[PDB]
């Protein structure tokens, strides 16, 4: 366990790992390979989307993408007021968690629904790939045109066809695997950093052997079923829990 | 399988390696599937180069793994970036070349060593995801190496098998080999059956 | 051993030529250096270990590869080095390069290609296999025996909320073993039982 | 409820510098959110 944690720095101390890679192989949890992340002074997005208008055979289609793995969601708008853009964002914010969006500097996109909806929702709105997603976009919708009588049914095929047929990248998947596994690895990240601060709000006096002496207060950081992990003095120790009292600390 | 091939191109109008894949035929059937349409690779390298700190630096990634290569030049001449794909092709099945319109990129060596080698050159938004992980890792370990060519292998060195990310948690030349070897399997039932 | 490697050096035509050798493949690599200092040893070792998976070197007594430079690499590599096959792949590629020898105009093209033609177009063996197909294989395998033991704990690191008969709530969070395509199979205080698939929900659960 | 009672405890820590107990049994708000207030505080030491 000790020699895992010293394996870990040492390894650290070299390449600059991540966290999740040290947890899998020495063994360690990962509220302390977190902590070993964290004490490095070298070392120290999936919630932003783009949205754009288009005309097509006299429609004015309106697409949405999410720009870290290629996600579209598109819409046939029956004109181009503010209104109707405010309507698809406030659709777009219930389905996904959305929380920057970028946009052109349009008419429709600078208006007072829009503002609305974007003060409501709690998106902040910056004005500056959805170019070349609607130009693949198109390509598709010409290429299976003639499947379809009215457009609308056309774009949501195409949408379909995009999302989950076209496969590609480094592992060779859709844009859905892609959407669905990044937004699962913020959640896990947020859910950590949950546990860590609680974790992190306790105080440890320890006692060392052949001394009858209790020591600095060192901060708490993994309280096992027999061992404890604690900080101090930029350094990591495992200390057994029968030379260990842990208090509260209120030091806000 | 013929059948569900048929059909599902007809409807969603797929490639031939992903219905040779999903319903498991030889891949010229899925071919002339794909080539009797009217409406309509693991042997592929993309190279680039770049500058850093005065120097030039070409770069090569494997697409189907994210297998970084890559070399310091003291020119940007055909020469060297001739020099460079001969020890390429010397090192791994080579097969199909993709790069940008540039200057040294075509050039007589170049044609040459392709020529030789048997290599499709073609000219044309993974490689510069690469070479920005490669600009983060080369400035986080640069003060370990005096000279950049060493800090540019060790940065090498920790992008392919240090850095266990994506979807499946398997670093890049575990994936690169896990690739090769099933394709020379599929390759050999394909041609044994 | 699937991770062996051999280093040598030799001269032709009055260069230094290094040659590299995976021995349980027959795999060959190999460069023309300009001296036979230790920085440029140093510098074609820390190659090969950014190429391959490289953690035992075997070399000689030799004047090099007994640096500072070397040992520096090592360490940081975390290559087992050890001083005491080569030689006859060195007069192999001898051979190759006077075969090649007039297509060429300088040495380091000849090498080249005879590294080229030696792992990709001499197939030999008990099999009919060349180098290449034989280094993918054996490394193909072991990187396999090794993640298959590592991969069995990383399916059982799952939580199943499953649904017994004419009862209405959900039980425990038992641990996964292995999902079929109608049936699950999961693990429940030290209890084996299989569910159908639509009376079970899988999740890991972060918290 | 005790929300308007946070607030009077934290102006009336601000002025006089209470403990923790006599302001859970004055202002009636629990002693989690009244152990905060004195944390929060710089000069101030829960004890
Ligand atoms: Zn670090
Ligand atoms: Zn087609
Ligand atoms: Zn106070």
């Amino acid at each position: 366990f000790l020699d895992g944690i010293e394996k870990a720095q040492e390894e650290h101390e070299k390449y600059h790992n991540n966290w999740r890679a040290m947890a899998e192989d020495f063994q360690i949890p990962q509220v302390v390979a977190k902590e070993i992340v964290a004490q490095c002074p070298k070392c120290q997005s999936p919630k932003t989307w783009q949205m754009d208008c288009t005309h097509l055979e006299g429609k004015v289609i309106i697409v949405a993408v999410h720009v870290a793995s290629g996600y579209i969601e598109a819409e046939v708008l029956p004109a181009e007021t503010g209104k109707e853009t405010a309507h698809f964002l406030l659709k777009l914010a219930a389905r996904w968690p959305v929380k920057h969006l970028h946009t052109d500097n349009g008419d429709n996109f600078t208006s007072s629904a829009v503002q609305a909806v974007c003060w409501w929702a709690q998106i902040e709105h910056t004005f500056g790939v959805v170019e070349s997603m609607n130009h693949q976009l198109k390509t598709i919708i010409t290429q299976i045109r003639d499947q379809a009588e009215k457009i609308e049914t056309a774009v949501q095929m195409a949408v379909l066809i995009h999302n989950f047929k076209r496969k590609g990248g480094i592992g060779g998947y859709s844009a859905g695997e892609r959407i669905i596994d990044i937004i699962a690895s913020d959640l896990q990240t947020t859910k950590l950093q949950n546990q860590i601060s609680k974790i992190q709000n306790f105080r440890v006096y320890f006692r060392e052997g052949r001394d009858q002496q209790w020591k600095g207060p060192a901060t708490l950081i993994w309280k096992g079923e027999g061992a404890v992990v604690i900080q101090d003095g930029q350094d990591l120790k495992v200390v057994p829990r029968r030379k260990c009292k842990i208090i509260k600390d209120y030091g806000r």
